[PDB]
């Protein structure tokens, strides 16, 4: 019965109840994603740290998936600036980083994803792999369909993201897969103050 | 406003899992096919999705789509007209295309997505926008992390997908954000029988 | 809605699902209770430690409420003998001891109590206060009513328990509140080998 | 044997909480009264429980019991015959005594117990066996830990309870397992108006 | 609360135990009762002595009757049973069965009924070392011998070193203060020699 | 995919922008277009120069037309508006509004339509320091002056130090290699004196 569907449905539920209950009081927040593999002496990591700090300076909780690399970097920045640093972890066949103040673990991928969208009001993507891209395209869809509103999307690293963005222009816009505004609405930058200000300005007057 | 609050959200989520697990319980082996909703029937990508549907049914697979128009309908048409099993898992936003034999409509994005991974053993991406991309990188990340196994990923459209693949293959691999096998494992092709035999072979002996 | 009954019922459920799921694989076990206030240099604590070790030597997991004092003592004994030491903690207006290997935290008192009874097959009470006595009388009731069977109850500390046992004889038996066997079935001892053997012997042939 | 397995246990537990929260939703202020089920109507303890029921209703309380015979029936009779609100929360093991105006039957011990703490603001213990003792030390421990507040505890029967109180007061206090106020706070008396006024006073100004 | 927990039923239960005991033991052949500590284990010298005693009693054609429990009650039951003699156990029901060497077992709720059966259906008492349960039967038989309620009822203590201090106190204090007469104590044999014990019994029963 | 994303609709949209622009600006009084970097902030000396330029242009009875964005487009709009002159902004629609000092604003999707409106409805160009958008308009007006498609159309660069290296290259390299004639470059004024700039324009427009 443990692996059968009746228990499963109950377990799924149980995980949604737990998540919603533990995050119910969350203040305004930004979710930051990026590669788990990048090390602490890398420029992207330094930026992630600086991004953490500046978001807290703008009164935002920082939410990440709680792993190492470019999840750690923004948690570290936020925590050491004495803001609220949240890590929403996932059980993988593959542990929360030491800079997560409010740590949650999720068994179900789909429950954890829902949390990011329900308890933050913008996404910033530092450079990453498939996990980062999975989140980026999900939120681009949610914005495009109106399931979330006033939800800024920012990409950090111009060198890094250029190829993807060019392809989405050069091919998806050109072929009518998306509207121009679906890609245009994203900010792509190397400037963290402008990244934060872009978020503040889109959230001004709620 | 109980209708927008958590207790009701939880019951609705449960209701959706239950309805999908019940309806999909008996599913034989299957392939999920993704692609842009906006492409019309006289387009070559559409004609290709009809023929893919047909060949998948000739290989004894059920064909699963998101249930909408365009390149979700094409494979449902192919599969349907070949007298195999055609499935559409819609999202509430419009109705299921008229070539769905087994239809379900989901309100929750994340619930629908789960059902693709649970009730099919391969993903084929026809050209598409952000909804297709979102599904592609979700599966790439499930394969990468071992959460699914023997789960082939095919992209149809060499010209369309080239530039994405080139960015992945050069940005992500070179910066060390994925391993080279993580991208090489997927098939990129315009040859539909080669796509099907790719899938068959990866499922050999189950 | 958070403090209202619909969410509450869902939360209650969620906690039962989580507990049953995490303890489902438990091997045979004994629950040990006792005072949280007793210190590590006290005779009762030494006995609790020795009790831990001997239960593991008889192939039993040791389950406690995970707090300090005479919960810690049996966890320590069991853990340092490389057996399975379980701590089932409770959120109080009042943290698991360092010798808990499998630690769970419960919001609901009634869910945590159910766990002790469902995932152990005997109770041993070291000397304690009201929390210990609450558990002792609950299990005495469950045995008396047949809700659990082959469930040995042992009290440790002859000097300590004498007054209570004498009163339950001198008054509850004499007045017909309970049958003689309801108190007689308990072993009261200072001898830990005999405490363990009493449990082994009552569990022999399942 | 789905009927003894966890999925069904969970649904049954939920069903029981829901049914109790629904039926008890509107409860005015109340006292729970405990005592042995085996004492008959011509006994003085029974006569005392009838008069206690009556006086509780004269003080504008509903009277809550476990719903069975003996010293659970006596207060239901007193309360009932004085035209106040008489409640019985039975346990499945037999039926509710005939003086219950508002009856519910529970299969789960732990669910029933919760409802006493949630839907009454004082416990009175007539002489009883292990079921009474179990409830008494549960409330003692809730009061001690701050989980309930302004929650008076009265024991009726000075002769009957003396020896328990003397053991507590000397063993537990002297060995440092409880503080002296933890036992002094309860009232032990044969005077029923003194018992009621004890409760009224502890609830003064709500 | 219950009829069962009140004097009318208690009197019926009492009667029941006398009846069942008198009925089951009525036909007993000649017999010795052996008492001693329930706590001693099978590897202790006393245990081994108890086994040999049961064996020798049966070679003298006696049934061997005990309290039917463990330790130095089981030992003489073992001895007797394994020599193909009659081994009897009259147990007392206690919180937390008869030992496996008892071949005619009865079980008593009432200590006082059980104690009557030892005096009525055996004709000698032998006390291996023991505690308060043993000392209880000893002083009862001694008072039954002194009052004449039993006649020709030899009493033997085994373990000279174990018993010496009790027997010295009884002589130096009870005799000297006139609480007993000297023959009330001189008539017990105290010895370590089991053949002498059994011979004391045989000889005491002979010429009757 | 959409009618909207195809050439028939594009041609209609193009026509629409010319029509709306020709319609709205048809009545314009005499005007100068000012260009310069969108990136400079309001505390920079160039910004302050831009404000003063707008003020002085309006005192010479010119409307002041800009690209309607921030930085050194907003500065002359501010100058002009706050002197009670006509301040015009012809914006280009870009990912991520007209500046708040624009009092006659239009917004263009098509860069090429917008660039036509600057040439058709102003009679002088002044370029504050700027980047590639600025240099683009400069070399277009210069080519329109050299080809005779506009006449009596003065061109002024502000910031002698900023512009010197461009103007030196144009003389030492384009003239010397015969790519332009020397008057094609000598006819621009380069200066830091805003009254001289405005006087160069006035004088160039006089006696016509
Ligand atoms: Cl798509
Ligand atoms: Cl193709
Ligand atoms: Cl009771
Ligand atoms: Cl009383
Ligand atoms: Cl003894
Ligand atoms: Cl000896
Ligand atoms: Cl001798
Ligand atoms: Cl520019
Ligand atoms: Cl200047
Ligand atoms: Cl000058």
């Amino acid at each position: 019965w443990k692996h059968a569907d009746p228990w499963r449905v109950l377990r799924i539920q149980s995980e949604f109840v737990a998540g919603f209950d533990a995050l119910h009081e969350m203040p305004k927040a930004v979710t930051v994603f990026g590669s788990a593999r990048i090390k602490e002496d890398h420029p992207y990591y330094k930026a992630g740290v600086e991004l953490g700090e500046k978001l807290v300076a703008a009164d935002y909780a920082v939410v990440t998936g709680g792993g190492p690399g470019l999840m750690e970097a923004p948690n570290k920045g936020a925590s050491e600036a004495n803001g609220l640093s949240v890590g929403l972890g996932i059980e993988l066949p593959h542990h929360l980083n030491p800079y997560v103040d409010l740590g949650l673990n999720f068994r179900y991928f789909f429950a954890r994803k829902t949390m990011f969208l329900k308890y933050s009001q913008a996404f910033v993507c530092l450079p990453g792999g498939f996990g980062t891209l999975d989140e980026l395209f999900e939120v681009l869809c949610m914005v495009q369909t109106g399931k979330v509103t006033n939800f800024p999307i920012v990409l950090i690293g111009t060198e890094f993201w250029a190829g993807l963005v060019d392809w989405i222009r050069h091919r998806l816009v050109e072929e009518g897969m998306i509207d121009e505004k679906d890609v245009d609405r994203m900010l792509v930058t190397d400037d963290l103050d402008q990244a934060v200000k872009f978020i503040v300005d889109a959230h001004a007057g709620l």
